[PDB]
C-alpha cells in the first residue's frame, strides 16, 4: 500500500549516491505492490530512472518496474 519508507534508506543513493545496499533491494520486495506502479508515478520518475537505482535492483535480481 505505497509505504514511502522501506525504500527511502535507499534514496540516499538514489538522490545523493553514497553506495548501494543489499538490504534495499530487499525493502521493495516487501512491497511488490506500490513499487511496481510507482514505474507510472511521474513525480518520483527521478528515483526510479536513476542510474545506480536500475543497478541495485538488478545486482538482486529479483523484481524490475515496468509490470
Ligand atoms: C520516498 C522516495 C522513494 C522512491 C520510491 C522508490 C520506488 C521503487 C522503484 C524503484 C525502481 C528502480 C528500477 C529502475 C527501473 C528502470 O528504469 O528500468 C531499467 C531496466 O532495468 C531496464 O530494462 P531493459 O533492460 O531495457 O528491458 C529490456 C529487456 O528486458 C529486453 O531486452
Amino acid at each position: 500500500a505505497c509505504q514511502a519508507s522501506q525504500l527511502a534508506v535507499c534514496a540516499s543513493a538514489i538522490l545523493s549516491g553514497a553506495k548501494p545496499s543489499g538490504e534495499c533491494c530487499g525493502n521493495l520486495r516487501a512491497q511488490q505492490g506500490c513499487f511496481c506502479q510507482y514505474a507510472k508515478d511521474p513525480t518520483y520518475g527521478q528515483y526510479i530512472r536513476s542510474p545506480h537505482a536500475r543497478d541495485t535492483l538488478t545486482s538482486c535480481g529479483l523484481a524490475v518496474p515496468h509490470c
